[PDB]
């Protein structure tokens, strides 16, 4: 198996866990009674998927709707991700409350998990990838890369 | 009148002296803005001070912000007389305004208060307030 097939399957294990939404090897933290991070519950290798940043992939037009929309209720939170991907601007919107845990893996200007693209079919995906090894038990924190 | 008490409001925004009011602080972190005094509904209480950009300038820094989350999303937009202008309150300083929580049953409404021609987005409130409560705004 060559490195170019060992991607290929990694790819397609990707796109699995994309499309079936779970979310193992990871547990949400708690301090009173709040969401505030997430902690990994297994072990990472650099560059192993970790989590989508899971959203609403809109372009700029309905993005700015919801973005006045969203203003006037400081309860929504500032959750939309804007990218570009092929000479586009997109934006990953995750303003709706829900149980994915992408969302609430908080930021470190030296964390462990770095964001990518991931294409399924021409559609972009924001992920989170391990940028380096990830021991269970680690709060897992995220930069752009 | 008229002149004078726009005047004293404008005063107040340019000394930047925001009395009557004291940080809320929960675990060494300011949370939230107290009156310690009384208001009137419709009297001043603070302006959302910032940066007043247009809308260039204002995409090249929000795109600069959002690369360091820490920053927080202070950046807030509004029309005046058919122009977009935004107040950029991303700089943490010890200004007031910009800790006051929202609340949709709030005592602070926003006011968009001209000076020169220039527009200042001010809080002020929407009904008597009392000493000790939080200030709490809303979209007026
Ligand atoms: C994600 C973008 C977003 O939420 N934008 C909302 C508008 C800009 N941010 C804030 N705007 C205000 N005001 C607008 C005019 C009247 C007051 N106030 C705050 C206060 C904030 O902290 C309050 C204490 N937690 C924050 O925190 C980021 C933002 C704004
Ligand atoms: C203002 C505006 C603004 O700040 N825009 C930034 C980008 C959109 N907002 C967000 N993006 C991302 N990511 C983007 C891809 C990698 C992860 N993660 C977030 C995690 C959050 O909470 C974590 C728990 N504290 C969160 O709380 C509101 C917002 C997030």
């Amino acid at each position: 198996k060559s490195k170019a097939e060992l991607q290929s399957e990694e790819r397609k294990r990707i796109d699995e866990l994309i499309e079936s939404g779970k979310e193992e090897g990871m547990k949400i933290d708690l301090i009173d009674g709040k969401g505030r991070g997430v902690i990994a519950t297994k072990q990472f290798s650099r560059g192993d998927f970790v989590v989508e940043y899971h959203g609403d992939l809109i372009e700029i037009t309905d993005a700015k709707k919801r973005e006045a929309l969203y203003a006037q209720d400081p309860s929504t939170g500032c959750y939309m991700y804007y990218f570009q991907y092929l000479s586009k601007t997109y934006c990953v919107d995750a303003t709706r409350e829900t149980n994915r845990l992408g969302r609430l893996i908080n930021h470190s200007k030296s964390g462990n998990c770095q964001t990518k693209l991931h294409d399924i079919d021409g559609v972009p995906h924001l992920i989170l990838i391990a940028s380096r090894d990830i021991a269970a038990g680690e709060e897992l924190l995220y930069d752009y890369g």
